């Protein structure tokens, strides 16, 4: 019931970066990737994820993942999936090259829907393939997209089939977790769920949490450094 709190000090940090002045400042630089104050103001307001910050934040997560305890993650970059129901595997095959991505317990597929944002978890350990919507929608169909995706993908790397025996694919239910109310907060809501569902926790916070959780998100950020 009790969430990481910002002090005046973290505070003021994020006022300078939301701050007006050259939207080519690079705030920060991190796994092929560079944060500007143009993109950290996608985070300001009520304003809409840019790619880039989710991009950012689950590489972060996948960099957290390495400390022991957690399970270890494999974040997908954006335009995999949306890359996948359009053009099926062999434009993506390309992309796991020197990577093992049966080697993680868990990999993340942030889903681009048109101006929304939802996301997909596979979980190695649970044998499950899971979607969340913080709309509540569902989608069938991605799960089974991904689970074709390990199959072929097995296949080529592993030369091996991939045994989806016990394995379920599921649309989390829209009820128990929480929802957005804010059309823009899509993209915020799938990196908490994320976050939780990397480190194991269950997902307790609400939308009331949402500005909280973005000056927050800039924070760490700034520092690529998670509370």
């Amino acid at each position: 019931d009790e969430f990481p709190e910002i002090t005046e000090e973290m505070e003021k940090e994020i006022k300078n970066v939301f701050r007006n002045g050259n939207q080519d400042e690079v705030l920060s630089e991190a796994f092929r990737l560079t944060i500007t104050r143009k993109d950290i103001q996608t985070l300001n307001h009520l304003n809409w994820l840019n790619d880039e910050i989710i991009n950012f934040y689950m590489n972060m997560l996948m960099e957290r993942s390495k400390e022991k305890g957690l399970p270890s993650v494999h974040a997908f970059n954006t335009f995999f999936f949306t890359k996948l129901k359009t053009a099926g595997y062999q434009a993506v095959k390309r992309w796991t090259k020197k990577v093992d991505v049966f080697s993680v317990d868990i990999l993340l597929v942030p889903i681009h829907l048109g101006v929304h944002w939802c996301l997909a978890v596979v979980d190695f350990r649970k044998k499950n393939i899971t979607y969340y919507d913080s709309m509540g929608g569902i989608n069938n169909e991605a799960c089974r997209i991904l689970l074709q995706y390990l199959k072929q993908e097995s296949i080529d790397k592993k030369r091996k089939e991939f045994d989806t025996n016990g394995w379920q694919l599921f649309s989390k239910k829209s009820q128990e977790i929480p929802q957005q109310m804010n059309g823009s907060d899509c993209g915020m809501f799938a990196c908490k769920y994320a976050d939780c569902i990397t480190k194991d926790r269950p997902i307790n916070f609400t939308q009331q949490h949402m500005p909280y959780f973005r000056k927050r998100m800039v924070w760490e950020i700034l520092h690529r450094k998670l509370l």
